[PDB]
């Protein structure tokens, strides 16, 4: 099966890196149509699935009037994204859970990537994801502690 796959996040959450450690040097770069601002997208194959992820400007609000928002505000509400995965930083996450509510609005299959989990500890997971109803993983794109249990919830959405 393929799956879409938006990466979205606040600036400086670790968006990059994730996407780098989950697409390796299967991604390459263009513009967003009609616009200067650049577009990573790159895609990996995890159990039988074909996973095409795209990176989402970073943004603090999807409401916001700058290019970078319009072009993830638009993307999220033509949902040709079959999921979101919503990077967040772990060791100061309120920006992170504002953004998190503004994508439920516009879709409800979400996963929480906390990033900065190894400088956190210097959060009870299932205590975050039973509050919030959706799936939390901790991940690090340095080790690849968490990707096979991001990949794994990806795949239960993707069901």
């Amino acid at each position: 099966h393929m799956v879409k796959v938006a990466l979205a996040g606040c600036p400086n959450v670790g968006k990059t890196s994730l996407f780098n450690a989950l697409t390796g040097t299967k991604q390459y770069v263009a513009n967003w149509p009609g616009v200067t601002v650049e577009k990573k997208e790159g895609v990996f194959t995890y159990k039988g699935y074909t996973i095409n992820l795209i990176d989402l400007p970073g943004t603090y609000s999807l409401g916001y009037s700058s290019i970078d928002e319009k072009i993830a505000r638009d993307y999220l509400l033509k949902g040709d994204a079959d999921l979101v995965i919503l990077v967040a930083d772990s060791v100061n996450p309120e920006q992170s859970l504002y953004l998190l509510l503004e994508i439920l609005e516009m879709e409800k299959k979400v996963i929480l990537a906390m990033t900065a989990i190894d400088e956190a500890k210097k959060i009870d997971r299932y205590e975050l994801q039973k509050h919030l109803g959706i799936p939390v993983v901790f991940t690090s794109s340095v080790t690849g502690e968490g990707l096979e249990e991001l990949k794994e919830k990806i795949v239960e959405y993707a069901q």
